[PDB]
């Protein structure tokens, strides 16, 4: 429901992600890298069309732009987490006005690519395909946890509306009910 920026676990969740994103361990990451990673995944691993990839890129671009990242600029850890506070509150503000959040826009873009039927719902195998391609999750075990937490069994599908809700609490408010959204892959 609300921000929780001084919760060491909120900082830890994003510190983990920051380190996951800083593959070359430069201690900084740029928007160029983020958008490269986003498009490399959908085009080279998930077979998205140029149009789909484009929509997905614009979404990823806005997402990390909301955290203050920019092209031709390297964001270090301190700026990153500070910038994340702003992203989180802006997202919360959009939420309040029933305005599409940046994370919502991303999900829609991504699910249209990952969902074979292009309906906004993906299977456990599709979730695994995406998560393991991006690297955010490494084991099938942690991917199942996602469904266990979203309340969808191995045969049902994860819907974007439901996942969005999960992300609001996982990434923005530290909602206790969203713990283990990514199994043990993300603190
Ligand atoms: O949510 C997601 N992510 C959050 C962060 C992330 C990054 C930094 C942070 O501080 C916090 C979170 N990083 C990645 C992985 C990624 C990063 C950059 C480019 C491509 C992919 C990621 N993939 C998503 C995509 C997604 C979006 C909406 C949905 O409904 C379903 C799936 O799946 O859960």
């Amino acid at each position: 429901l609300t921000s929780d920026f001084d919760n060491p676990r909120w900082i830890g969740r994003h510190k983990h992600m920051f380190n996951f994103l800083d593959v070359n361990h430069n201690g900084k990451i740029s928007l160029d890298e983020m958008v490269y990673k986003a498009s490399d995944i959908v085009i080279n691993n998930l077979g998205a069309t140029p149009e789909q990839a484009k929509r997905h890129k614009d979404a990823v671009e806005a997402f990390f732009g909301g955290a203050g990242m920019k092209y031709g600029v390297e964001t270090d850890w301190p700026a990153y987490i500070e910038g994340w506070k702003k992203l989180a509150t802006d997202e919360l503000e959009k939420y309040a006005k029933n305005e599409p959040t940046l994370i919502r826009i991303w999900g829609d873009a991504l699910f249209d690519i990952v969902d074979k039927d292009q309906n906004g719902a993906i299977t456990l195998d599709e979730w695994k395909a995406y998560t393991k391609a991006a690297g955010i999750i490494q084991s099938s075990e942690d991917c199942e946890e996602t469904f266990r937490v979203c309340d969808i069994d191995e045969s049902g599908q994860l819907d974007v509306d439901e996942m969005t809700r999960q992300h609001l609490g996982f990434w923005y408010t530290m909602d206790p009910a969203c713990e283990k959204l990514y199994g043990g892959a993300v603190p």
